[PDB]
């Protein structure tokens, strides 16, 4: 159906989590489409965005609630940070959101909880495929509620 490679990831459609630990930092992605990426993660990122379509499914750190996902339609740039950004970061990013919420699902801070082979998920992560379309399914199903 989807074909994945060796880490369970897929070809073409390729998830990281976003764990946010400031209200100001994601109220004003939400606004202006604009998330900054730390180094640390940045290669892998940038190298998702050149071969497949790339996703941020974004989390509050403290709670693990769901803020939302977005595809991310720009590459890494260091001229174009968002004002919250310090040395941690790479560059940034434009991003189109498809949703937005805040809200907590047990089935979604579950995922949150294991993502890292069982372990608590680690900010900018690459997910596995079935991680990604789980967790964008179950925010549509909680915002519809």
């Amino acid at each position: 159906r989807v074909v994945l490679d060796e880490n369970g990831i897929s070809h073409r459609s390729r998830y990281f989590i976003m764990l946010c630990d400031n209200e100001t930092a994601i109220a004003h992605a939400k606004k202006t489409s604009i998330w900054a990426v730390k180094k640390d993660s940045s290669k892998r990122i940038s190298d998702a965005y050149k071969k497949a379509s790339v996703y941020f499914i974004f989390v509050a750190q403290q709670t693990y609630n769901a803020l939302g996902y977005a595809q991310v339609v720009s590459d890494l740039n260091s001229t174009e940070l968002p004002f919250w950004s310090d040395s941690s970061h790479a560059g940034g990013v434009r991003i189109k959101w498809i949703k937005t919420c805040n809200l907590f699902s047990a089935e979604i801070s579950e995922i949150v909880s294991h993502m890292d082979h069982g372990s608590e998920a680690r900010d900018g992560m690459e997910m596995m495929y079935d991680e990604g379309s789980r967790l964008c399914t179950l925010i549509n199903y909680a915002i519809m509620k």
